[PDB]
């Protein structure tokens, strides 16, 4: 969580604000998470609905209406997502006056039907339906047309969390020339209809549900433009960083994953085998990314000496340019 | 800081048993840190001394008075360690009540002369120089007699935060089952005179001072039985943890401090180049230990997201029993 938010979040007061604003009793809100956003359930006339709050210092209504934009454009195409519902003025967001000049920002969203994946889904199957599904979600993309400019989404380079300098001590400069060389490798990249869209950017087995193998997406917070194959290596990220089943063999249940994850994406949408080349890269700006964003929730001045170590640890893969895995993903050509 | 001991801390309150204790006053009293302890500089009469406070969770006073007769056994033998002080009452550890049946520990410590080392002195001399009175602290050691049994110092395999399933959930079987098989890998080792003996157990660059060439060690909370190697081994986990200098090439800089230590170290210590190949095994128990360390310092049921989220890294390496680096350590061999 933005530091900046956690700070000014009293979360009480914003709820009293739900319950007038969604038509439900604060004993009918229950507390998710607080990750990026604060997640609570909602329950409203038998069913359950998924709330979703956060500020100004971090998103605008218009960039979050850019979001529901392309949920939109998914569902007609067939794709299963969570969508957003009005609130009881007919708003699919609703914005409260936090008395210092900016907004606490709400939404509310459809509760994705089945659950996440627990060890008895943590399997080939699984690997090959993500694949199918991401497959389906980049060939949909492809016909995805901005309504209006002001909706627009942002290209991965602009990611806010990208920006170390912000938020990272000055003196890290070996952090900051790898991060810069990182960024400059990947804007040589050529970008195109089949290679580039507008993507998730965030795939992670929490942001999903299963449904007796059927997939329903949601977290559509971060979603950006991007290369397919950065979609699928933030994926890749995700998996090999919390596994459902711890793994000894990183490199081979890297490979495993993708060899299943591959089969299916290849049923659906076309990508080239030499984007498989750069996976590396792309799992090495997630971490980049993350490094980033830990900076951007904490406060050095105030954070303790275990946090401290942790991070001493990130730095130095960064300044390294640690590979995340040995995997050849060249092996994985078609 | 320990989870229990950062819960009933109570700063003020101690601090004012310090001023009568030791003769000072509320104003020179100035924190320093509180990583394993809550750590003070105080100035009387012109001089500096340090405070270290923990708390009988932690530590008896028995076990820190056998910290104390190594030091003086060093002392004694020309190695250049910072020394207890008695206070005003004429005892090494002064005792406060909690109120619950323990006691807060408080011993002060002469400053020791220089200064932390900074980028200008991180090279190849320094590197060396550790090495030359690592391998004289070794050579002393061998002639430590125990006083009595009160007093004596845990072997390496009794560290509390190896015990990992006092402090590590249970559903974290991988973690466990690879930290078993490394301790038990471990214990097959031969000990003598030569190869085990009582050793600092944390050396590191926030653990010395240096002044014009001269090393003047402090931080002996953690001594304890140990291989020589062993000792080595964890100054060596630290410095590529906590570079002053940050690397690009982890291996490369391994293999060049290793050089230049070794070269100290073996005019001061005869150590055999056997156990250069066990530098691999007790870099990953070192990782082990920082594993348990961090747990017994978090509360898992509150730490926020982004902890988790650094420590599900960590998990990961113990998990894989990755290499802390990729340097051959028997290539080192005379
Ligand atoms: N539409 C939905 N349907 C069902 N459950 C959901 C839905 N949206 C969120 N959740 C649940 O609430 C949790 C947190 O929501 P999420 O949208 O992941 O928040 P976030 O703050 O953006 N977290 P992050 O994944 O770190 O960016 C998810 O992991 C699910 O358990
Ligand atoms: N004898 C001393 N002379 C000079 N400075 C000291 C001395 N002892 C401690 N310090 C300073 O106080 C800091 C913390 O003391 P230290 O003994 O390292 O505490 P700790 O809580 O055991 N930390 P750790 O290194 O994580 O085990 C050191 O890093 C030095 O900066
Ligand atoms: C606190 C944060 C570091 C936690 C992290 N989340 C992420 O890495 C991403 O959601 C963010 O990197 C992303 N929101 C940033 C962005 N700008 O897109 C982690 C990532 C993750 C991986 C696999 C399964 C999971 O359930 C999760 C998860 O829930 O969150
Ligand atoms: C919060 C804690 C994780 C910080 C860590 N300290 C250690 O790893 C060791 O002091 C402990 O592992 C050690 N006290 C535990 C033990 N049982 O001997 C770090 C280690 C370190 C490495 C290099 C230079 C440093 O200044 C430091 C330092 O000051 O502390
Ligand atoms: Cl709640
Ligand atoms: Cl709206
Ligand atoms: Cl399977
Ligand atoms: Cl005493
Ligand atoms: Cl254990
Ligand atoms: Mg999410
Ligand atoms: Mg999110
Ligand atoms: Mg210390
Ligand atoms: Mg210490």
């Amino acid at each position: 969580m933005h530091k900046d938010v956690k700070a000014i979040y009293e979360e009480s007061k914003i709820l009293d604000e739900a319950t007038h604003l969604y038509g439900v009793q604060r004993s009918d809100i229950h507390f998710i998470a607080d990750a990026e956003n604060y997640v609570y359930e909602l329950k409203k006339d038998g069913e359950s609905f998924i709330l979703k709050i956060t500020h100004t210092i971090r998103r605008s209504p218009d960039y979050i209406l850019g979001e529901m934009e392309w949920l939109h454009h998914l569902a007609k195409g067939g794709l299963s997502v969570a969508k957003p519902i009005a609130s009881l003025n007919g708003r699919d967001i609703e914005q409260v006056d936090d008395g210092q000049g900016g907004s606490f920002l709400l939404r509310v969203y459809e509760k994705a039907p089945g659950h996440k994946v627990e060890e008895a889904d943590w399997n080939d199957e699984l690997f090959y339906a993500l694949g199918q599904y991401t497959g389906r979600m980049h060939k949909l993309t492809k016909s995805y047309q901005l309504s209006d400019p002001r909706y627009k989404r942002q290209e991965w380079d602009e990611e806010e969390q990208l920006k170390l300098r912000k938020y990272v001590p000055a003196d890290q400069t070996l952090v900051f020339e790898q991060a810069d060389r990182l960024m400059e490798k990947l804007a040589k990249l050529p970008k195109n209809q089949d290679t580039y869209g507008l993507v998730h950017a965030d795939l992670h087995h929490g942001n999903f549900h299963w449904d007796q193998g059927k997939i329903t997406t949601f977290d559509f917070d971060d979603i950006g433009y991007n290369w397919f194959m950065n979609d699928i290596s933030i994926l890749l990220y995700n998996v090999l960083w919390y596994p459902v089943i711890p793994y000894e063999d990183k490199a081979a249940f890297a490979g495993n994953f993708m060899k299943q994850f591959l089969k299916g994406y290849r049923e659906e949408n076309e990508l080239g085998d030499e984007w498989l080349a750069y996976i590396p890269d792309f799992l090495r700006l997630r971490h980049v990314l993350i490094y980033g964003l830990l900076h951007q929730a904490f406060d050095l001045a105030t954070i303790g000496d275990e946090e401290k170590a942790m991070l001493a640890s990130f730095r130095s893969d960064i300044e390294q340019a640690a590979p995340i895995t040995t995997f050849d993903f060249t092996k994985l050509s078609q």
